[PDB]
């Protein structure tokens, strides 16, 4: 574990992150995609070797010794809101089982549902909500990675608030 668990938000690409592993916002069939997909695929590709796992569930395949946990979120196209939240949440606890099962001390996160699987809407809130309700029972530390200016601030503000 880490000696001091903490959260902390950066706007980068998440294929750039500084931690032990990475959640990838994946799609259920293993294909490359689009947005933080895509650079992970292009990152890590030997990582969607058998990588298809259905909605509200996170597979871990391994890039040489470095771990890749792709988290399929639900696309809020397709589902209900109230459907849609309860995958969403499943998806955040089992990227929490990986994290620790994986015993790294250290994950890069983005929201999951919150960029063409949104459904148009804005989920920061119900999307780190529920990554906070997986993630604060586990001891790595945790870095959000985030591309909008206005997100940077209102994650880091929802962060701190807790503090
Ligand atoms: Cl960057
Ligand atoms: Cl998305
Ligand atoms: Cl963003």
């Amino acid at each position: 574990g880490a000696m001091a668990p903490s959260y902390r938000v950066k706007r980068m690409d998440i294929a750039k992150n500084d931690e032990e592993c990475v959640v990838n916002a994946a799609n259920p069939r293993g294909l490359p995609g689009d947005g933080v997909c895509k650079a992970v695929y292009k990152k890590w590709p030997e990582s969607f070797k058998n990588s298809a796992t259905p909605v509200g569930t996170a597979k871990t395949v391994m890039c040489g010794t470095y771990p890749v946990i792709h988290a399929v979120g639900p696309n809020f196209s397709n589902y209900t809101e109230s459907e849609g939240d309860r995958e969403l949440a499943a998806a955040y606890r089992e990227v929490a089982k990986e994290v620790t099962r994986l015993g790294v001390n250290s994950v890069a996160i983005p929201l999951l549902s919150t960029g063409v699987y949104s459904g148009g809407k804005d989920r920061l809130t119900q999307s780190l909500n529920h990554l906070f309700t997986a993630m604060d029972s586990t001891d790595a530390d945790v870095v959000i990675y985030c591309r909008d200016k206005e997100w940077e601030k209102k994650i880091s503000e929802a962060i701190q608030m807790r503090t």
